[PDB]
């Protein structure tokens, strides 16, 4: 028998359309995520061109509204010219992103002050996420408390992170975070198997002790996420291998044989994909929408998965129990048992939704 | 302009059908219940007779469905004979109610190990929550962990509480709560007022410190309940008071002017009113449900607020600034500027809905 689950959400993909469809669009990367159980994502900004500015946004608006299959939501990222820019399509936005660490020349930020300077900018009721490495959190966070405001911390990998994040809240500092699946399932023990350019990942793969304490801190983590990074094989085994895994099509797998071993419960699965994302970046319901699993089939995770363009995997070998079934999205069958039966387009901009603005106090 | 909310969810009312419907019934309460911007209510089960059986239940299901106007669910009560007795109903329920200091003689429970067995016993991934002042928060508190499962705190009203409860948050414990809007804007300062009738409720009204210590420590407090608890004037300055307040319809003008004043945001409202009491008892979305709230109307508690059938309020001669315009509820107009337009029946048991049932592992 078949378990049902909500249409869950996975806060932190990249889809690569516009400029980077070789290594994913979102046709495909919307397929990845139903056979994944994911029925919305949102999309990071660090496409080509970056999603920085009012036209770059309303190109790939039209291109996910044409080319998704599940529903999602755009983020807008932060750049050293895009302050105080943003106010009239923020609203429209999953978020505003902040790369803090290594990215693109167009999304660095030279100086902490303007990190201030978006946090003072962006419209306070809005999310922003963060992806913010080591010292970083706790550079951040202060820029969050002296604008007084909440701060969402992308993908934390580290034993160092996670109890930081901890200490904040025992402060009772408005910080949430996510953890995303390579980060709980592989350690610095699986890189000599991946080779030192599939091993790219940013954050980098942790030790042992890193895995044990986000595991240890799960009561810390607010929501699960992939960082879905495809790149292709060519790139990720080449000379200057970019960061970053294909996760939409093993995360819920991997997270499910997690909790057929009572590692975690299938609620604390549900409240970090479903409820958690839905509150922090006010998502709203989907209709009609479920995911069927089947908790007892075991398999082991082939050298590439059907979906991603990416066309690799770094979970290759690893034996998971846990498979989805079924997807229903809006009432429509969305994929069964390895074949998408809903077509590019399908999905939706859930922030054009009545229900999918942000609440905000009147003027 | 008006602001639009989602439908709003109350997880502690008490509506008084079967049995005492002098004080409420269900159209009265969810009449309220929608007056005040409530789309969604969990009806505890200290009814006459106590819903502690699956007879009891099958009736108040009944009834509810023939004259609630909003959604609901239903809690099961723990009494000292039924443990191991409510599994075949157990999911059909809003959750386990345990009444661990002073309540009727029917679900008194006499000895700690009747709390623990029906820790026990109660399916595992279903809520349970407990009114449990003092000390027994921590006694409740040992069970869970004894037991390796959450509990959630209904009313929190002191210091020591939500201080217990937020070093508990701090070790990682599986436990969330919920304050009443008497336990923020009434304290000790306001007995001479009200009187002693009037002014007995249980958890009693805290000290200045209580209170102050409630705001302090919001970061802590999972939701946002109302405990209405309907009793008629003649009761409550008569020669045994009941304790309890109505408070439908004064939660959210009371928690808006609040906002207004910058003593929490419109999101830590939110949160409190619909995303942690959609998480943590698991209840599904209201499609085409929303609230419409007008933050700049200023108003005074009168003596009496329309609906409820206590006829009497605790706030009355508090300025509060917000007031709820209009409510749609599953596509119908529910309740505009002081007439509700639903018939008593309208509403449904959210817990029958295929969203609405709690996930769980199979057998
Ligand atoms: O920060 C990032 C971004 C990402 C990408 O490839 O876009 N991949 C990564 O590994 N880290
Ligand atoms: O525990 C309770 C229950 C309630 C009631 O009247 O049912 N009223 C209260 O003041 N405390
Ligand atoms: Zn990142
Ligand atoms: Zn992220
Ligand atoms: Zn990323
Ligand atoms: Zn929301
Ligand atoms: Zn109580
Ligand atoms: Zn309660
Ligand atoms: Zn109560
Ligand atoms: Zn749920």
């Amino acid at each position: 028998k078949l378990v049902r689950l909500p249409g869950l959400i996975d806060v932190h993909v990249h889809l690569r359309e516009p400029g980077g469809t070789h290594k994913e669009d979102f046709a495909s990367g919307t397929a990845a995520a139903l056979a994944g159980g994911i029925t919305m994502v949102c999309a990071m900004p660090n496409t080509r061109p970056p999603i920085i500015d009012a036209p770059a946004l309303a190109l790939a608006q039209k291109l996910a509204e044409a080319g998704a299959r599940c529903d999602f939501a755009l983020f807008l990222g932060a750049s050293s010219e895009n302050a105080g820019t943003l106010g009239t399509v923020a609203g429209s936005a999953a978020g505003l992103k902040l790369y803090l660490n290594e990215t693109a020349s167009e999304l660095r930020l030279d100086s902490v002050v303007q990190w201030m300077e978006h946090f003072e900018t962006w419209p306070s009721h809005l999310p922003i996420v963060a992806h913010a490495e080591q010292q970083t959190v706790a550079a951040v966070l202060m820029v969050a408390q002296l604008t007084q405001r909440s701060v969402h911390i992308c993908h934390v990998a580290r034993k160092e992170e996670i109890l930081l994040i901890k200490a904040a809240k025992a402060r009772g500092l408005p910080v949430t975070c996510e953890v995303a699946p390579h980060h709980l399932f592989l350690s610095h023990d699986d890189l000599e198997r991946l080779g030192p350019g599939k091993g790219e990942v940013r954050p980098e793969l942790g030790s042992r002790q890193d895995v044990e304490a986000l595991w240890e801190n799960m009561a810390v983590i607010d929501c699960f996420a992939s960082d879905h990074a495809p790149h292709t094989l060519e790139e990720k085994c080449g000379s200057r291998p970019p960061p970053g895994f294909p996760g939409l099509e093993t995360m819920l797998p991997l997270l499910l044989t997690a909790v057929s071993e009572g590692r975690l419960s299938l609620d604390d699965l549900l409240q970090r994909l479903h409820h958690n994302p839905r509150r922090i970046f006010h998502l709203p319901p989907q209709e009609d929408t479920y995911v069927e699993v089947d908790l007892e089939h075991e398999w082991t995770i082939p050298s590439h998965m059907p979906f991603s363009k990416a066309h690799w995997t770094p979970f290759e070998g690893q034996k998971v129990k846990g498979t989805v079934r079924r997807v229903v999205l809006r009432g429509e069958v969305a994929y069964i048992d390895g074949q998408v039966l809903v077509p590019p387009g399908y999905g939706q901009d859930v922030r054009k939704w009545p229900q999918g603005a942000v609440p905000q106090l009147p003027p």
